[PDB]
């Protein structure tokens, strides 16, 4: 079965466009600068950077909804908030980008958690302000289709990973967007053989970012299903690489982030409730995971600049041709 949007390749103009950050730089890390807190679930700190999320994108003219519970975990009773931003909260169909904002409580001290997931993070609020006129112009086209983006909160485990301790608020939104009934006819311009029957059918994809930042990542296709969508991903750092945009130590090297195989691994994350659901995923996620993985060294000077703005600007192009800005 093929992927039902046709998938026009970007025009050489605008992957160069898409290619080159310069200067861009500054605004990245100013942004990611507010993640890099401890960002413990019902904290302080954990309540600023949500605020922070929130406003960054309504200050973008994006709907904002707070999606705000209390649930039992092993340390008692928690509140949890998702942060769900909709470019255009009436196109039927939705290119879903996700991360967790939540920050592990680490047994030996305080943790930053720098690639997991507070770089994801910056990156999705910095897709949204670099494509910020292109996406509002794409908005106007009636054409059926947006951007979201998801902040997942309690994605980590409080003591051992299991499936009652960790991913409560993708657990909880999954659950609930499947019980939101809807239909295409309440939507505007669902595509021609669509079923829509709840919230979680106007997901076309959700594309889940972790664990980035550490240089020199692998990543794989996890899911048959999407493989036409994990192509572009290998297609567009391809085109990147014979542009010579991506930064390297030294020359004649290219990036081979997006390996055009599969692997036989299984990755436990936010993607799983909807995966149950029937939600295409790509999971963004390296294999394996970086050494400082859970450790006090996940932290802001153990991350990789160029590979980070190499991730830049394959997403940023991703997102450009997924939504042909
Ligand atoms: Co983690
Ligand atoms: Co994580």
């Amino acid at each position: 079965l093929k992927w039902p949007r046709d998938l026009r390749p970007l025009a050489h103009h605008d992957l160069l466009y898409m290619g080159q950050i310069s200067e861009d730089r500054g605004d990245f890390n100013a942004t990611l600068r507010n993640f890099l807190v401890p960002r413990v679930v019902g904290s302080q700190k954990h309540r600023e950077v949500r605020e922070f999320i929130v406003r960054s994108l309504k200050d973008l003219d994006w709907d904002v909804e707070e999606d705000c519970f209390d649930g039992q975990t092993p340390h008692g009773i928690k509140p949890f908030c998702n942060v769900i931003a909709t470019l255009n909260p009436s196109a039927c169909h939705r290119l879903v980008l996700a991360c967790h904002y939540d920050s592990l409580l680490h047994k030996e001290g305080t943790f930053i958690g720098a690639t997991d997931s507070a770089v994801p993070c910056a990156q999705l609020l910095y897709l949204a302000r670099s494509l910020n006129g292109k996406l509002q112009n794409q908005k106007t086209r009636g054409d059926g289709l947006t951007l979201q983006l998801v902040f997942f909160d309690g994605e980590e485990a409080f003591e051992r990973w299991s499936s009652h301790d960790s991913l409560y608020g993708s657990r909880h939104l999954a659950q609930k967007w499947h019980e939101d009934r809807t239909s295409a006819e309440r939507l505007e311009s669902c595509l021609e053989r669509s079923e829509i029957a709840n919230q979680i059918d106007r997901m076309e994809v959700m594309v889940l970012l972790d664990l980035l930042g550490a240089e020199n990542p692998r990543f794989y296709s996890y899911f048959g299903e999407t493989q036409p969508v994990y192509r572009r991903l290998v297609n567009i750092e391809s085109r990147l690489n014979d542009a010579g945009l991506m930064e390297l130590p030294r020359r004649r090297r290219r990036t081979n982030y997006f390996s055009n195989s599969s692997t036989v691994g299984f990755i436990e994350d936010d993607h799983i409730p909807f995966l149950k659901r029937s939600v295409p995923i790509v999971h963004i996620i390296p294999s394996p995971f970086p050494d400082v993985w859970h450790t006090l060294d996940d932290n802001e000077q153990n991350l990789h600049h160029p590979t980070i703005s190499n991730l830049n600007k394959i997403f940023k192009a991703f997102v450009s041709e997924y939504l042909q800005l």
